[PDB]
């Protein structure tokens, strides 16, 4: 009904997969009220990772350095992403993960309270910084980003048993 | 001590029909604030508007904003209690976090229970659902006290970790 | 099949500040909570509750001593919890009387240790964290002496679906 | 690779979907070391249930009726399907999980936490119990169970970080 | 009182690696148990041999199961720690669970934290991974405590729970 | 070996000592992927104390009162001491643990969680502050601190199971 009702993306990176924090991510969205509506675990290939990607964005913005060092952080790597439906759920979402550096990250987010190492570090070894999770940063990057991870059909629809407290009845 | 304070808070019929009344009361006592009155109850219209008072929030605010709070409360459970401690108040207005569940900062209790908007909420003619109701001051502790807790009702006693929060 | 038990946070629980964490789990399984009130309790009110004539057949003068000793003048909070054989499964959340004994995961074996040797070798009642109704008859004698039918709020939680059906 | 390692088939099931509980389920796996492989949401329709709740099964374990209110619980209804490996996996999960009746589930268990409602409660109302997770029962099951759910190409092989203190390295 | 006691816990090397040494902490904590004393080190082998006692071990099980424990601990990371309470002993072999982490059951440490099985470890020649261990004993805490901590590391002080537990 | 790699001491002082918060504390510094490297429980002598706080740094930051009261919560008392490795750790310690002050410390921090008491009542009681830790506040604090408390043999040379997501590999 409300333009308001968003849905963003959203990917326990690697780093996280493997240090088991897959949980520990979903509660902390769940918790809020924020609803789940799909999910796919999942080994990334390098197309898969160039179309989540963008050379010409991440180039146009940053360096090809920083777009090689996304690229070989996630190909053939595992990942859990899914999809999560509220109220103006991309900026919350946002404000949950914490900073994309976790040095910086607020304890109570997501990258505050489960990692902790500086782009300082991550540009000296030259890695891509490990920060648990992605989130569409923006409309325009969720509305590109969803069809990229799912088709259309394991996008769920469904009432969470708290609907009426976030949504009203 | 001047410095110690009484506050009022509520967790209020969405936190209650959530199942997080123990979740909020854990915030508060894991800090080191005292629990010194609590009680459940259905709100008449009659107590909610005592609590809201129409020319305040008017004023403040607009009617429309006061109707939707007293629609949102009345006839509805609510989980009562009063939190004793040094500046008290203020403290249970930073553990609470903004008023609005979209800005509240993880770590607080709106910030990790709730998540809707201002905007969404004057939209669809409701008041903002936001967990726990705490008086946002010192003139507002003493007259909302009383409007939920008998004198009699407020109790004395010591916590175990006293002597870290107080000292002895 | 749908029950109402009385659950009292004891005075340790209370100066311990676990009140939030023993609601916690009983909201957790699905349980809801129909009545709440914190109060000193007077040897008076500790005296109905514990009643002479049962304790001392069941155990001794100086048990139901200790009792009326732990409680009277001292801060609890106490609670009605409903939903299908409410009493039962609160009985098997709050774990053994003994905390000693009491299963890790229970209310009583997560927050306390000590046992009934030792309180009997000092002279103190156990400290549980929590009472709770033993069984329906001990239920409807209990909720009354704390609390008054207006008190006993009806309402839906949100999940009651899952637990009630619909 | 040693035969005691296990591959087990897990669903939260709707009840613990709409209460928001899949990040505490997962949880609990991830936290004693067990490592998700495989992960999927999905609206279940009714072929799908009758795969996943054989006829034949649950009439010579139960009856048609209980068949029926197995069927009527996951029909149109959203989970969380997931895969757990691990060294004796099966048993694992199904210690993890407790009795199947959450009643008289053990507190600490998934079921002991997250419900408490029972068979003659449920056979009074004319449903099928509502137990948050459904995990194999066995190797046979998990064998059966897995590829109803999951292809091939949906079970991931990567290490977890803490791989060396439960497989050995 | 002689129901008073001291034993001895060790959060062994793959809960050191795997950061869990807060996690174990709190469970005693949690209870009401008192942490008397501390100290993180390096094993080395011959401290190994002193706490994992050749004899003992090769009589209940074998020279293989001593081998493997003594390589599991030598030249590893641990955190040793000692409790204090009412009958502590045997409240720690609760709150740690079964050795083996397979039967261990949800609520325990090792139950909560760990999973696999002895027949798995005897097939690939390694100790269980267990998380921690506590001593099984009045003797074995008699004699593990003085192998591990000098007499002026085990400290006297009051927790501030004291006398829900003691009694004052 | 970068540089950015620096140890920092902790200590849960004796109000999170008495009050059993030791565990809740460390996890803090784990769960961020921390690591711990030293650690002992003492009984801290009035000669340590003056040792740890020196009276002429916090007399001319401070004064002569507050300094006293530092000596008189800490002397004969109960504290757990350790240290922390890790990128940037100081700062990011400094992070975790909040504001000095508990009624200031933000929601989220080991300070604004587990404590809340103000300054203006501390002076007016004529005691410290009792904020739960103590965190080394630079490098140079670190680096005069640590051997305080520890000797070099005490300081422990391993690798946590997430390494390789926090230093890289």
């Amino acid at each position: 009904m409300s333009m308001l009702l968003q849905k963003t993306l959203c990917i326990v990176k690697p780093d996280g997969v493997r240090r088991g924090l897959i949980g520990d991510v979903v509660s902390r969205f769940e918790r809020v009220g924020l609803k789940m509506v799909a999910a796919k675990m999942l080994i990334v290939d390098e197309s898969l990772a160039k179309k989540h990607y963008l050379y010409d964005d991440i180039v146009f913005r940053h360096s090809e350095a920083v777009w090689n060092s996304l690229i070989k952080f996630i190909s053939n790597s595992p990942v859990f992403t899914f999809v999560v439906e509220g109220v103006e759920s991309i900026e919350v979402v946002r404000k949950l993960c914490g900073a994309t550096e976790p040095k910086l990250a607020i304890p109570g987010t997501i990258r505050g309270d489960f990692s902790y190492h500086s782009f300082k570090y991550s540009n000296e070894k030259g890695f891509s910084i490990y920060n648990v999770i992605h989130a569409s940063a923006n409309e325009a990057d969720a509305m590109r980003e969803i069809p990229i991870w799912f088709k259309d059909n394991e996008i769920l629809n469904y009432k969470r048993d708290d609907e009426c407290e976030h949504y009203y009845c």
